[PDB]
């Protein structure tokens, strides 16, 4: 028998669970005794689709409010030892992944090559040095790409200096985080900003990639976009709002404004940060796009995507410029974000990609933004009817998300969601669809994943009624778990902390970095409704083994946002 | 009973060793198997100088040779399972000191800063932007510092870029290795030689440091020396042989020499070689003029011996011209007259002239040796090559002849030591009351130097029996690092258990792959060990001694585990 925990711990006032693999109590050991605190019912959660993990049980110990090491016991079988601890994510591993940031930054040869980096069909060159290695095994750096699938375009780069700056402004009123840790943070993000005005065309559109082919050459880099597993380039590299270009200007428009913060007077100086100059760029941006982005999209529609980037954008340069223009662009954003919430026969308030909702969506990257936009907006929404329709759509999709996850046998609490193959019907799945409209694209979920954890605590401070406050928290604290090591593989996907991380092709050079986190576990590659994290069919294969091993920023960056609001919120009571 | 293990595990044909601590014999089992491959008896050992410890008692299992994951169990006290791998602390840690290394970059507001900073005492600015913070509690940049003990001075990030460049070339003909590794590798050592370009002044001499005072601020920063616990500045910050310029030099003439590798032209580029050569013999041929001037105490010593013997052969190198194997000869024979005998022993290493003061240092102690291996691969004359030879083997004797005087189940690396109130004597750890009045911590750089030295030995001497003492040496002192020690502690962030941090209350907080000052003889009782002792751990005047991180740890870790791999199918 197997017995499955957080292998970090768990916050103190937070939900807690074990998950027992077996073929009726358990108790909890104080490690300093090796004496029973706590004897807990086992609760049997039958099987989990096709994943064929046998049997579990879960074990619930939330009351267990008291700091301290401990182990849980079944029979002769024990857990590993785990900490319970106040703002115990935000001690342990906020420095570590804000150095893992800083160990990616795009520099030597790379950084030497991208100051004149040509621009895919033209004999021009741009500057568009910094910025982020994208992946462990990628030193390309984007926006987004998979643009022409049309609806799984991810928020890179821009969505890890939004998610930097955001977990800067939520940590200013908190006492025990040190002002030199406020200046690694800000450092990240407006070293991130930089990069964004770089990526700037005069015109006011964004650069799509710097992409290398992945062949890590110097000679090789170029502006473009590509297409396809072979990474074939093309002239269309104008970031329409879902690619990238909305959560950009969002991102600017928040650097824009940290003057406000008191922390930003306080640190240590060397000059002025560049305020004026990110508030123009964003500004040029936007009016761009709203002119604009309909050509710089694949199929020259916009989506649920184009929307929340776009939401996130206007918002943003409302809050910088207290001005009644940006809150009307916001109210228009929001109202067609509003517009995606559908019900069909089989789900009540789910979202849809397209416009009839025959396509739902769904998002590897990123499938909290929805909400989250929402939830930026309330801030700013100081008209009550509007206020009152937009929480009641939020707590809509809150419940949307809960719902799906508790329709089936679930021990792990592992998000769930609702999806679409190319040739399939609308069906619920734990995993995103294999034969999606990428025709090769799919990896494990971890930014998703900290996206929705991101979400369901933002969600505290937003809506209103409690019970449902209460059942995300619990979720929250489960998705959390699922990242660092309570899943089938025992297996903590944030490197240099816990046990069993993966590595990617360190005999290639192409190592995982401490402080980072891999995409993760996955669906079966032959069977959908199984679950695979390297399966020894293709783990030696270097066509598919990234899918699941290989690091990739916005799982880093949603992680990192994902501990700032646990650790805003861990006194919830 | 407790059972202590390196926490990360054993090179394949490495020497093995586990150690109990109790007041039987013992079976070692495949994880994989859950039952017992070897049974082993155990040695007892005595009390280790004044540490109470207990009684302890080795495991030697250093035939087993299978790669795979192990525990050993005595009774029913099992160890942590450990990995025995070829070539694993290479594929396990290399990678992770790397990064390491760039996340420790000079960067933001400090970068900002440091292109615009005073000369201590002046109101001119001058440019000395890049290298690394030197510490996980502080972000000012070091040559070295504790110039005015004289005999004390660190080489800092010097040191860092030559270790780089040096395990670039050890590197160069390991097939395993990737070639983005090298793409890493050479990129953090040539950011590290750009920045020693940038501590050049005109004139030929090295800034010694861009120091703040420990404050944090960007105003503070300052081109200087400084003093004392209270970090006095000073102006005297030309650097002299011993204060890091030596190494600095010889890193720079090493990095002028990457084109004849053919790495170098295979892997991808961008966009310095004969500004490299430049300096450093500017920077050279101005310190034959100037060196004593710079000193504190206007005297030269084994430090800048061994400094300068590695600039000297660097230059010679990448120049092939006479005149460098004409200065090299001559700091060797400087180098090789330290090497003296007294009452206690023969053939330590002398700080002073006449050995009153021997030679001890807690972050290169193997420096010595090494610089005389580094000097033995150009000496082409047969019977200088021969007298280096045998007073190499001599100073290598020292090393496992005075580590094994006492008892000492764990194979510390002991010194021949002398406080300034003291009489000579052997000792675990570094004296307290030493010239700088105030500085002493653990001794991991020194435990790598010492590692590497080691290592470098097994393809310079001819020695067998010496050469296999080596080896066994160099896995304890590997060991004591990664776990193996009193505190069952791993010093090397992000690796094991028991990771210490250091001061992450105040944003403070050590970096992942990197490495700690480490373990010390007791506040109180120097015959003792301590780690952040309970009456110290909390005072922030003291307890930087033990979980702060500092760069040479992490450089001579790096180098370390470089040459271990070199060294790896050595049987
Ligand atoms: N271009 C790829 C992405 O498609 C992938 O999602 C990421 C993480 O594996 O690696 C980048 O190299
Ligand atoms: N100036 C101090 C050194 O003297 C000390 O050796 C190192 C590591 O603790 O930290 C630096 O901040
Ligand atoms: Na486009
Ligand atoms: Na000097």
């Amino acid at each position: 028998m197997q017995l499955l925990t957080n292998h970090l711990g768990y916050e103190r006032l937070g939900a807690k669970q074990a998950i027992l693999q077996a073929q009726h109590h358990a108790d909890i050991i104080c490690c300093q005794s090796g004496q029973s605190i706590m004897q807990l019912p086992l609760q049997a959660c039958g099987p989990v689709a096709q994943w064929h993990i046998g049997d579990t049980y879960s074990i619930d110990f939330t009351a267990l409010n008291i700091c301290g090491d401990y182990r849980i016991r079944v029979g002769d079988t024990e857990s590993a030892s785990f900490c319970v601890a106040e703002g115990l994510l935000m001690q342990n591993t906020f420095s570590d992944v804000l150095h893992y940031f800083k160990s990616q930054r795009c520099s030597g040869i790379y950084e030497c090559a991208d100051k004149k980096v040509p621009l895919f069909g033209t004999n021009e060159t741009v500057d568009v040095h910094g910025g982020w290695y994208d992946a462990s095994g990628d030193v390309s750096k984007y926006f987004s790409h998979l643009s022409y699938g049309n609806y799984l375009n991810p928020q890179q780069t821009p969505m890890v200096v939004w998610n930097m700056l955001t977990a800067y402004e939520v940590l200013e009123d908190e006492e025990s985080i040190a002002d030199f840790t406020r200046v690694r943070l800000v450092e990240e993000a407006l070293y991130g900003a930089d990069f964004l005005l770089r990526m700037q065309h005069p015109q006011g559109y964004f650069y799509m990639t710097v992409f290398d082919k992945w062949s890590k050459s110097t000679e090789q880099r170029e502006v473009c976009a590509f297409s396809t597993q072979d990474g074939h380039k093309s002239a269309d590299y104008q970031a329409g709002f879902r690619q990238g270009a909305g959560v950009a200007i969002a991102a600017l428009a928040a650097a824009s404004r940290l003057s406000n913060l008191a922390s930003t007077s306080r640190i240590p100086q060397c000059g002025d940060i560049k305020a004026d100059t990110y508030l123009e760029a964003a500004k040029k941006g936007y009016w761009h796009l709203k002119e604009m982005n309909h050509q710089y999209l694949d199929n020259g529609k916009e989506n649920i995507i184009d929307e929340y980037c776009a939401l996130l954008a206007s918002v943003e340069l409302y809050r910088s410029t207290q001005e009644n223009n940006f809150l009307a662009e916001a109210r228009m954003w929001a109202d067609k974000l509003m517009a995606r919430q559908m019900s069909d026969h089989n789900f009540a308030h789910y979202w849809a990609a397209n416009d009839d909702g025959s396509r739902p969506y769904f998002h590897a990257a990123e499938a909290g933004l929805p909400a989250i936009a929402l939830m930026q907006y309330l801030q700013i929404e100081t008209h009550a009817q509007r206020a009152e329709q937009c929480q009641s759509v939020l707590l809509n999709a809150l419940n949307f998300e809960l719902s799906i996850t508790h329709e089936v046998n679930n021990p792990f609490g592992y998000p769930r969601q609702y999806t679409k193959a190319v040739n399939g019907d609308k069906q619920s799945a734990f995993f995103m669809p294999h034969d999606n409209e990428t025709g090769y694209w799919w990896q494990g979920e971890n930014a998703r994943i900290a996206s929705l954890i991101t979400m369901a605590y933002m969600a505290q401070n937003t809506i209103n009624d409690n019970e449902i406050k209460s059942q995300l928290m619990i979720y929250a604290h489960r998705l959390t778990d699922w990242i660092l090591g309570l899943n089938p593989f025992d297996m903590c996907m944030l490197d240099g902390h816990g046990r069993n991380n993966p590595d990617y092709l360190p005999e290639l050079g192409f190592s995982n970095a401490k402080g980072g986190v891999c995409n993760g576990i996955t669906s079966g590659f032959e069977n959908e409704q199984g679950i695979a994290f390297k399966p020894e069919k293709q783990k030696d294969d270097m066509l598919q083994n990234w899918r699941w091993g290989e690091q990739w920023i916005p799982h880093g960056a949603w992680y990192l946002l994902a501990i700032t609001m646990q650790f805003k919120e861990r006194n919830h009571v």
